[PDB]
């Protein structure tokens, strides 16, 4: 063959994937920093660095089923995830395959046992390789360099067995298909529990305490009057709260909660949505009232309308308990918010706000911010993991027939659609958690006491806020400093021309930059965490919640029977699908916020910088702010009506890869 293809004969990703992991080591050897303060060798370097960046890291707006979303062309092999959050994934997608398979019917069973058997093996297999590279690493240290190698081989492998796994679970999806009271909703689990929501589910009280400590913790504002499409009465809100207490003086004294589902659009259809696959499909924009008691304690349901407009969607009033002729409405009308609840949190507080955001700054940050940026070894950390699930998002989530297609009433394109726009629309500023809690009137404790989404969120703000601002202060001396900056004004310019980001804007000065950096690291890092990782314990089992519904909103309060509230719940395949892919998204816990460490081997530090690492400087100030904000979490909770954990420091991933 020609001389010019010699290069090419032999190379293949692996070998690729061995050098990336080992230049990256020996990048990171080179001291940070902005841009104008390198010298002119660095200045050159850098700047081919970037230009080579943007040939691996290119935007595009027309991802397969996610069309005007900023998203990555492809991922980067650097980009793809690592040995240790390949083995994690890949033995709870195996665990959940032999749960599944062993329900099955005998006869459709027996292939898929077999093959489901040798991926457990092989996983297996794959765990004691690592377990024994690990131990080669510990009794040798001199030899970590070469051991990279070994585990790039089993990254090989790891990827081989995710490959059959794919095959398989698309086999058995299909298989699912054509086989499929409660006791279905639970079967469904075949050996998993079920998750604390189910013992509490028709519990008035727990259905308000979604709102403040649940996976959608953003939607409830305080209200100082009803809204003109929302006309309870006076005699209404007496019923539920007292004969000594009313609207006016509730709204006066900050005791009125509402959840509006109005920004639903397209994901609440206006009427029946007939699919082949799960059957006529219902979806809705409520609006519910809430009110603290006088004492503050906690929040009580009051009222719900099933849909915007009073005209055509009647008032229903929480009953009392000798009212059994409005017990099934009430029950029918809660299942309405919650519908409206897990297509609002999944699509636009979870896949939205955390996921798509994270994605245009990640690609922002790889195309723009020299690796030898000190903002770049700041958030690059960050990122890991967010293109790869991103592109699964889109791919494996979101096409005809998916999953998203399946457990989510409207058609898929709205779904997809209306997921989109929300993202395009998210605005950076008024979404960060200060100022999304001063622009619901939620901030203040004395009005609203029990918030621990709130209590909790701001103790993890203000640790990465200062963390942050120290950080800054290490590079940056002055605005000056800021605004001189050409890679942070190249990086600010791709987040607001190709990565869409709403309400983006030039950054002049320090204190600004702090701000940016804390939201963008608090939307990867803790945001992400505290709407993921109730998925397991508060999203899998279907009659506390699904983003479809089998018939439509209750008609009347009155005359209703549990007959007719069954008929909302979904069909098995829905309840199938959401089981385990939620157990699946809520048991991924890879990388921890304020590590600063590489989470596959060698586990090396992410900064080099000695003022950054010096004892009692920046990031142990951080560390150590984190564990007291643990043990305050854990203190609140010993106080709580149920513990809320999700933003644990300790169960906090430094970035959004699950
Ligand atoms: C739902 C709302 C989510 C909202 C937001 C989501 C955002 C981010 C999450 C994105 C997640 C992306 C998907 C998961 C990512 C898992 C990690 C991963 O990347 O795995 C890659 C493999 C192979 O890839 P490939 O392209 O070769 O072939 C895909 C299938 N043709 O994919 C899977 O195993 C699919 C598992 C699907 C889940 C099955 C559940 C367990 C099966 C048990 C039996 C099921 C019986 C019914
Ligand atoms: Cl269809
Ligand atoms: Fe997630
Ligand atoms: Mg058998």
């Amino acid at each position: 063959d020609s001389i010019f293809f010699s290069p090419l004969k032999y190379l293949g990703a692996e070998q690729q994937r061995s050098i990336d992991a080992s230049r990256s080591l020996l990048d990171n050897l080179i001291p940070p920093s902005l841009p104008q303060y390198d010298n002119l060798a660095g200045k050159l370097a850098r700047r081919a660095v970037l230009t080579s960046k943007k040939l691996v890291y290119v935007w595009t707006e027309n991802f397969a089923n996610v069309k005007g979303v900023p998203m990555a062309r492809s991922v980067p092999l650097g980009e793809l995830p690592n040995v240790d959050w390949l083995l994690k994934t890949a033995g709870v997608i195996v665990e959940l395959i032999v749960n599944f398979v062993a329900s099955l019917p005998a006869s459709a069973a027996a292939q898929f046992e077999r093959i489901a058997a040798g991926l457990s093996g092989d996983l297996e297999a794959a765990r004691q390789v690592h377990e024994a590279l690990l131990e080669e690493a510990k009794n040798d240290p001199a030899a970590a360099g070469s051991l990279l190698l070994r585990f790039t081989e089993l990254q090989t492998r790891v990827i081989a067995l995710l490959t059959r796994v794919g095959l398989l679970v698309d086999d058995i999806l299909k298989s699912a298909s054509n086989l499929v009271g409660l006791n279905r909703f639970r079967a469904v689990f075949g050996t998993l529990r079920l998750p604390e929501v189910a013992d509490s589910f028709r519990d008035d009280e727990a259905f308000a305490y979604w709102r403040v400590a649940g996976p959608n913790p953003l939607l409830i504002r305080r209200v100082d009057a009803l809204p003109a499409n929302f006309p309870l009465g006076e005699e209404q809100f007496r019923r539920v709260m007292g004969a000594d207490d009313s609207l006016l003086e509730a709204a006066a004294s900050r005791r009125l909660y509402l959840l509006d589902y109005a920004e639903l659009g397209k994901l609440a259809p206006s009427g029946a949505v007939d699919k082949l696959l799960t059957g006529t499909g219902f979806a809705y924009a409520p609006i519910a009232l809430f009110a603290l008691g006088k004492d503050r304690a906690g929040l009580l349901p009051v009222a719900i309308q099933c849909g915007q407009d009073p005209a055509t969607h009647p008032m229903f009033v929480r009953p009392a308990e000798s009212e059994s002729d409005l017990y099934w409405g009430w029950q029918m009308a809660k299942t309405v918010v919650q519908v409206a609840e897990e297509n609002y949190h999944e699509m636009f507080v979870h896949l939205a706000q955390t996921h798509l955001v994270s994605e245009a700054f990640c690609l922002a940050t790889q195309r723009t911010l020299a690796p030898s940026h000190p903002l770049h070894v700041l958030l690059a950390p960050h990122f890991e993991g967010t293109l790869f699930i991103n592109e699964g998002a889109a791919r494996i989530l979101l096409p005809s027939a998916g999953f998203i297609d399946v457990m989510f009433a409207a058609p898929i394109q709205d779904t997809q659609a209306t997921a989109g726009g929300n993202r395009l629309g998210f605005d950076f500023y008024r979404g960060m958690l200060p100022e999304s809690l001063k622009a619901r009137n939620v901030d203040d404790p004395a009005a609203l006491p029990d918030y621990p989404y709130r209590d909790d969120g701001l103790l993890v703000w203000n640790a990465i806020r200062q963390w942050a601002a120290d950080y800054v202060a290490v590079y940056y001396a002055s605005d000056g400093d800021v605004t001189a900056d050409v890679e942070l004004a190249a990086w600010v310019g791709e987040v607001i021309g190709s990565g869409k980001v709403a309400g983006f804007r030039p950054i002049t000065g320090r204190s600004q930059l702090v701000e940016v950096l804390t939201m963008v690291i608090f939307t990867a890092s803790a945001q992400h965490a505290a709407v993921n990782f109730p998925q397991p314990s508060m999203m899998t089992y279907a009659p506390a919640i699904c983003a479809m519904s089998a018939a439509p909103a209750p008609d009347s309060p009155s005359g209703k029977s549990e007959a007719d509230w069954l008929k909302m719940m979904p069909p098995t395949l829905v309840a199938l699908e959401k089981v385990n892919i939620y157990h699946l998204l809520g048991s991924v816990y890879h990388g921890r916020l304020g590590d600063y460490r590489q989470t596959g081997f060698p586990y090396a530090p992410v900064f080099s910088d000695r003022r950054v690492t010096a004892s009692g400087g920046p990031l142990e100030r951080f560390q150590a702010r984190l564990k007291e904000v643990e043990a305050t979490i854990r203190t609140r909770n010993q106080a709580r009506r149920k513990p809320y954990e999700y933003l644990l420091p300790s169960r906090i991933p430094a970035s959004t890869n699950i």
